[PDB]
């Protein structure tokens, strides 16, 4: 009846639970390496300044194992919400709960992208506090410690745009097979355009979401540079440099989100519109959905943006924070030309989603 949405919802509530179990599990075993490696830096005899490298080991396996986790645990709540969506829909159950039925298992989705996220930002902190517990008494140098840091920066980097970019997928999916099997139980038009409008809401606040957990990561990276500086041991033009790389990969990293985002939402919402003049939905309607899916499309576009500029207010603060302790001036001008393209390349793809919308919607009111 009824409650099978509900016996599943309850059912992917415990998933994601089990799944943060799990995660924090991987994150306790790697706090068992750190105070054992601990013990492995007493004076080394033997084996030395190899505990440093297989720490780095540890950490690159156990982002991999975060990341398989979440991308498993993403597709058993996807199945579950697929298959119960036409159990459902089997029972010819009223098709507006399949759709309010989808947009709570897609929440589910994201909220797991949330705790995935903090998960992977959480051991990018362990491995600085590592670091900031490293070269006391064997006095790695900064180069071989700054290494595994900028390696383990990269690797969350990473795994965080690869975790958007399969839950994106999964939500995406979710409101395709959603709106495909509402309007096979002939789903008054008008909801199907409302529907589709709920779904690239989620999406979106998938981007703003994920967005903040690369700008956090950002950050630990600039922290991490600054404990260069504390233990004397890296340099101005190798910790600075290394920094100056990870801008470019969150740089990066947020721009493509922002791009696939923008193509989720007008790929959803041009199935969405085409499903709707199938069933003839009144043309006047279908002008008004295509309005609502283009504002939506710019509302993601600033709030990208601001995305970017955050980037760059953290690029200059870590700039004055490096000058007051030239090639500062010229790092914050290489991330300032940096953003500016990534500006640049989000307005050149928003308009063009938006024009593409458009002529699409034009076309299906002239079919009419």
């Amino acid at each position: 009846p009824e409650e099978l949405l509900k016996g599943a919802e309850e059912f992917i509530e415990e998933l994601i639970r089990e799944s943060e179990e799990g995660a924090e599990a991987l994150l306790q075993a790697l706090e068992e390496a750190i105070e054992a490696a601990e013990e492995a830096a007493r004076r080394k005899s033997g084996t030395g300044e190899e505990v440093g490298a297989a720490l780095a080991a540890a950490v690159t396996e156990v982002i991999a194992a975060l990341s398989a986790l979440l991308t498993e645990t993403l597709a058993h709540v996807a199945a579950l919400a697929t298959q119960a969506l036409a159990a459902a829909a089997a029972q010819r159950v009223p098709p507006e709960e399949l759709l309010k039925g989808a947009e709570r298992f897609i929440e589910l989705l994201i909220r797991l992208s949330e705790r995935g996220a903090e998960a992977l930002l959480r051991a990018l902190e362990l491995a600085i506090e590592a670091a900031e517990e490293a070269a006391r008494r064997k006095s790695g140098t900064g180069k071989e410690v700054g290494a595994a840091l900028a390696a383990a920066v990269t690797e969350v980097i990473a795994a965080l745009s690869a975790l958007l970019t399969l839950t994106l997928a999964h939500v995406a999916a979710l409101a395709t097979q959603a709106l495909a099997a509402a309007a096979a139980q002939r789903v008054p038009p008008e909801e199907l355009l409302r529907g589709a409008e709920r779904f690239i809401e989620l999406l979106i606040r998938l981007s703003e979401r994920g967005a903040e957990a690369l700008l956090r990561a950002l950050e630990l990276a600039i922290r991490a540079a600054r404990e260069a500086a504390r233990r004397k041991s890296g340099t101005g033009e190798e910790v600075g440099a290394a920094l100056a790389a990870a801008v470019t990969e969150v740089i990066a990293a947020l721009s493509a989100l922002l791009t696939l985002t923008l193509a989720h939402v007008a790929a959803l919402a041009t199935q969405a519109l085409a499903a709707a003049a199938a069933q003839r939905v009144p043309p006047e309607e279908l002008e008004k959905g295509a309005e609502r899916f283009i504002e939506l499309l710019e509302r993601l576009s600033e709030r990208g943006a601001e995305a970017l500029e955050r980037a760059l207010e953290l690029a200059e603060e870590a700039a004055e924070e490096a000058a007051r302790r030239e090639e500062v001036g010229a790092a914050l001008a290489a991330a300032e030309t940096e953003v500016e393209a990534a500006l640049s390349a989000l307005e050149t793809l928003t308009e063009a989603h938006v024009a593409a919308l458009a002529t699409q919607a034009e076309a299906a009111a002239a079919a009419q």
